[PDB]
Formats: structure tokens, C-alpha cells, sequence
């Protein structure tokens, strides 16, 4: 549940949005914002109902509420700083998936890919998606560093494919530094990371393991402790061996060569055929599911400018209006299972059995 000052923050952000997107709303019984200001309202209405998921609307307005430690106009500054960045861009990689990738030959990201530098190997103890990163396989010379960062961004959206319900919707990172020596290292990709992650996924990260941490580590680590913001720099745990990752994740998950019992082929990748893509051209039945969306969306959006203007919390009416979007949060977020088939192109993770959406 959620508390009354909790409850009244959500209120806001969802009147400031309803504001810019021209939703009616009285949001005095709980005039366009400075943070949304400089949006278009309908580009932004699209672009946010599209990356709304698998998560509730309710819990992706969360995610930017606590990383602003509720404070609301911290809270609308970093979700119009999102809504302007975002627009397309993620969606469009998520949804070409590999097969894009290859189909338009982007080398750097291939490669990326091909190296299996960066890979979805499981779940930690808490069902967290855990990302394996491997940086004795990294090169400035292999990417552009805008390939590098294209490659991170379709990573983390996977990971985002993962997420399950009923529990924490963020991702484990393990670096397996093994073998990394400063022919490896990269600063610029590292900033980047953690101000992109830091601004646009908010409340994302989970466990930050740093495994096998050579003694070339050290300096680089003094500088990477004063980029991080306090909440991740205590997500971050070293590991030295198989007993420390077990606290962490269960061995069904953890790579065979670190000591766990995962078997999957770290070194030859094998990139999605395109045999499971066959709704992609289906596009009469998409356009339906896209108009059941857009009709959910809908009402989504009056159910919650009722629930934002009705008084008292008390109510039997309140009872209902609460259990109604509670109601519409769970049909969007099956709507999205039923269209992902039919514009997500299949990653090696629907392939290999490992994702279910």
C-alpha cells in the first residue's frame, strides 16, 4: 500500500502530466509545470504509454518518485528530463531487436553482441535479471562509442523484458573482472553508464557484484567511488569466489566457468534466426491490440483524474476507484503481453527459452 503524503505525491505527477497532456483534472483536493514546459503533450502522451510494459503505470511514476526522494518538483524535473530524451529512440532499438542490428549492419554493435561482452544469465536470489558483463573481452577499437552505448541501451531493455510480477523490478549487474587488464579499460563509456543510467533508469539497479577485482582495479576504482551517486555505491559488493556469488545468486544461474552450474556457451554466440517472428506482419491483428491499448489508456487516464479529485480516502467510492485502476494498471500490462509478438522482433533470450513475456 501506499501512505497518505505517498499517496498525495503520486496525485501530483499524475496532475502535472494530466496537465500537459490535457487531461481534465482538479488537483486542489489533495499552470503547466516548468519541467514539461518544453514538451510536446501528445508526442509525450505516445512516447509514455508506449514504454509503459510490463510494470504499472503507478509503479513506473514511482521508480522517478523515490529516486527524487518524493519531493515532487525534483520528481516532474527528472521525468520531463526523461520524456524529452527518451521520445523513440529505445523503443525503436528494443523493438528491432538483434535481427535490426545485423539487417542493418552496425558493426560495433555486432561485434559487441558477438562477443557476448555484456548477456541476460538468469535470476538472482530475488528474481532479479542478472546481467553478465565480461570486460577482458573489451576494446575501444572494436565500437564507436555510440555503437558501445546503443548496444548498453538494448541490453538494459531486455534485462527490462525479465522483470516479474510481484517482484523487484530492477536488474543485477555481475563484472567478472577475470583477466581484465588496462588494455580493457574505457573511462568514457564507464561515465556515460552512470549518468544515462542514473538519469533515465531511475530505481533500475539492483546488486552491483564486482567479482575477482585485479589489483589494476584499485586506482580506477577511486575514480569510478566519486562518479557514483551514494544509493548505487552501496548497491556494490565484491566477491571473491563461488560462496560470496552464492549469497547473491543461486548456481542454477551462475556460469559454470565462476563456479556455478550454468552451462549456456559463453563463447560462440548463437544471433536470433527471425523463426519466431511471423506476427511481426501481422499487422491487422496489431493495429486491433493497439486500439484495445489506446481504449485502456483512456480510461485509465478519467478513472485516475477521478481518484485524483475524490475526497474523502474513506469513501466506498474511493474503495472502487482504487480497485478500478489497480484493474486497468494489470489489462495494460497485459495488453502489452498480448502486443509484444507483434512488434518486438524475438531476442536469443525467446529463442533459448530464457524470457517469457
Amino acid at each position: 500500500q501506499l501512505t497518505e503524503d505517498q499517496e498525495v505525491v503520486l496525485k501530483q505527477i499524475w496532475t502535472h502530466l494530466f496537465h500537459l497532456w490535457q487531461v481534465p483534472v482538479d488537483g486542489t483536493h489533495i499552470k503547466i509545470h516548468k519541467a514539461l514546459a518544453n514538451l510536446d503533450p501528445q508526442t509525450t502522451k505516445k512516447q509514455f504509454w508506449h514504454d509503459i510494459k510490463n510494470e504499472t503505470p503507478d509503479a513506473t511514476i514511482l521508480k522517478f518518485i523515490r529516486a527524487r526522494k518524493w519531493n515532487a518538483d525534483k520528481t516532474i524535473a527528472m521525468l520531463g528530463h526523461d520524456l524529452y530524451w527518451r521520445k523513440d529512440t529505445i523503443n525503436k532499438i528494443i523493438n528491432g531487436g538483434e535481427r535490426a542490428v545485423y539487417e542493418n549492419n552496425e558493426t560495433g554493435v555486432i561485434k559487441n553482441l558477438e562477443l557476448q561482452k555484456a548477456t541476460i544469465q538468469g535470476y538472482d536470489n530475488d528474481m532479479r535479471p542478472v546481467i553478465l558483463v565480461r570486460p577482458r573481452l573489451h576494446h575501444s577499437s572494436d565500437q564507436t562509442e555510440q555503437e558501445l552505448e546503443k548496444f548498453s541501451l538494448l541490453v538494459i531493455e531486455q534485462s527490462k523484458l525479465f522483470f516479474k510480477e510481484n517482484y523487484p523490478a530492477s536488474t543485477t549487474i555481475l563484472f567478472d573482472l577475470n583477466g581484465f587488464s588496462m588494455s580493457n579499460m574505457d573511462y568514457a563509456p564507464v561515465k556515460f553508464l552512470i549518468t544515462c543510467f542514473e538519469a533515465h533508469y531511475p530505481e533500475s539497479l539492483g546488486h552491483l557484484l564486482i567479482h575477482k577485482a585485479p589489483w589494476i582495479f584499485n586506482p580506477i576504482w577511486n575514480i569510478i567511488k566519486n562518479w557514483l551517486d551514494p544509493v548505487v555505491a552501496s548497491k556494490i559488493v565484491f566477491t571473491k569466489n563461488i560462496d560470496e556469488l552464492h549469497k547473491f545468486i543461486q548456481p542454477q544461474y551462475i556460469p559454470r566457468y565462476l563456479g556455478g552450474e550454468n552451462d549456456n556457451d559463453l563463447d560462440h554466440y548463437t544471433p536470433p534466426d527471425g523463426s519466431l517472428d511471423v506476427h511481426l506482419k501481422d499487422t491487422e491483428t496489431r493495429a486491433m491490440i493497439e486500439k484495445e491499448r489506446e481504449e485502456l489508456v483512456e480510461q485509465f487516464l478519467t478513472v485516475t483524474a477521478q481518484w485524483i479529485e475524490h475526497q474523502p480516502l474513506n469513501d466506498p467510492a474511493y474503495i472502487q476507484l482504487q480497485e478500478k485502476r489497480v484493474q486497468l494498471s494489470t489489462a495494460l500490462c497485459e495488453n502489452y503481453s498480448k502486443l509484444d509478438p507483434y512488434i518486438r522482433s524475438r531476442s536469443v533470450y525467446d529463442y533459448n527459452g530464457s524470457l517469457k513475456v
